């Protein structure tokens, strides 16, 4: 029931990739609107496992914390799977990092971005939705400063044998300790507060330019993670707040880590007096990295 993109949609140029196939800057051919594509290819077979996760994108992406859902194409050769969504020109929160001076992030942007983060991923929880790969490069930024997530987990549930877009495993940095399967956790799921791990190490990659552990061989970091303390700031120029919000994030163990809706209320999430001038002052940085 897919239809060609042809007429309908165009790529234009790569913008990255996710853990499989690539993603595109592309353009809607009538309004020359942009739109960003995912591009993956796809066998025949994996045609109704795909339209099942079609409509939970197409369900859960109606919040403005999530890159919106546009639609689903399939271009005729493997044959390639289109996914169309919301184009968030300013990049993702690991390129904001990298493109700023001593690669750190002002705390009251942290603090900004994380609340923007927990919103999206919120909406994504009241609705049994697991995002499963929260990290900077799946936190995007439009021209305007408004923050999306992108990348939400849609897949498994069918017990077959697990499509080639879903065989690759991708950075394990951002992944939280019960997700990595070992000796004592041999069936490790993810828990919605696996996501909160996943936030509190992103807020750290804001404010140090990289996570915790990146000297290391992924391999390396994925054995370590279960095993290491709660990662910490390497900097005490931070506030007692700050701190604070990276001990809730990263509570070692899922069972006593805050829920969601506990750590949107957390000092350093719920107040924020200069909420105002650190969006014109996250514009303004969207602009001068432009041109
Ligand atoms: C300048 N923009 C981007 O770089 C940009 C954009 C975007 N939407 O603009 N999207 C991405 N990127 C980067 C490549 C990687 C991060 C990356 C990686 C994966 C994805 C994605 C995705 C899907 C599953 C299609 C999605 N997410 C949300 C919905 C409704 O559907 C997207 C992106």
């Amino acid at each position: 029931s897919l239809r060609d993109p042809a007429g309908i949609f165009e790529l234009v140029e790569v913008v990255g990739n996710g853990t499989y196939g690539q993603v595109y800057k592309g353009r809607h051919v009538k309004t020359g609107q942009l739109a960003a594509i995912k591009v993956m290819d796809v066998t025949e077979d994996e045609e109704e496992e795909i339209k099942l996760e079609i409509n939970m994108l197409k369900k859960y992406s109606h919040h403005r914390n999530i890159a919106t859902y546009y639609g689903a194409f399939i271009k005729k050769s493997d044959d390639q799977l289109w996914l169309v969504m919301e184009f968030c020109g300013a990049g993702s929160i690991t390129d904001l990092v990298k493109n700023t001076k001593g690669n750190t992030l002002k705390e009251d942007w942290i603090a900004y971005i994380s609340r923007e983060i927990l919103r999206g991923l919120a909406h994504l929880h009241i609705h049994h939705v697991i995002h499963r790969d929260i990290k900077g490069q799946n936190v995007l930024l439009t021209e305007n400063a408004e923050v999306k997530l992108v990348d939400f987990g849609v897949s498994a549930q069918l017990d077959r044998t697990v499509g080639r877009r879903n065989t690759f495993i991708g950075t394990p940095y951002w992944m939280a300790p019960e997700v990595i399967a070992c000796d004592e956790n041999p069936d490790a799921t993810y828990d919605y507060r696996s996501d909160l791990w996943s936030c509190g190490i992103t807020a750290i990659e804001m404010a140090e330019g990289a996570p915790p552990l990146c000297d290391m061989h992924p391999m390396r970091a994925l054995f370590l993670i279960p095993r290491n303390p709660p990662p910490r700031l390497k900097s005490k120029k931070w506030s007692k707040k700050f701190f604070s919000f990276i001990e809730g994030c990263l509570v070692k163990n899922y069972m006593q880590r805050p829920s969601t809706e506990q750590l949107l209320k957390h000092p350093f999430i719920r107040d924020q007096p200069n909420e105002r001038q650190v969006r014109i002052q996250l514009k303004d940085h969207i602009d001068r990295t432009r041109k």
